[PDB]
């Protein structure tokens, strides 16, 4: 139930049958591409949701909320790159 | 060129020629799934809230709309988009 869960079992794939690297790294490549976008716009969307709430904006504060709560599940699911570019998940956040 | 309908199927023809894989590769096809899921309910979520900010036509913030726009469009590039029928399509 986690990114790293699957990361893993692509390169135990490959690990165990090599001809099976390519096209696996090829799949490992575009999970990596969706999670950096995915990445992307969740902290646009923080910004986006930062700039309502500074303003004074309250009729938009459910849709925030919103996205407070998503941003908290996707943690959950892929963690969070820490400051020296590393992946880590749960207390390992801070 | 780089989509997720092939990454999905890279991981089902593995398990195809290598059973003994599918337990592991479809849980990680699962996961992929999920992740694309969530990432599409936040996009949607985040798309209502520019829709709400231009409605407002609040310029302040329409260069962050524009970005939402802009990263929309490649998401799409990449992940397709599911029309009205349920079907993940990728465009033409």
């Amino acid at each position: 139930k986690k990114l790293s869960d699957a990361q893993v079992a692509l390169v135990a794939a490959w690990r165990k049958y090599p001809d099976l690297r390519e096209s696996l790294e090829e799949a490992a490549s575009i999970l990596s591409l969706i999670v950096f976008q995915a990445e992307t716009l969740s902290d646009q969307a923080n910004e986006l949701a930062n700039y309502i709430r500074r303003q004074g904006l309250e009729e938009a504060e459910g849709a925030c909320r919103n996205i407070d709560i998503m941003r908290a599940k996707w943690v959950e699911v892929c963690g969070e790159v820490n400051q020296h570019g590393i992946r880590v998940y749960g207390d390992a956040i801070d």
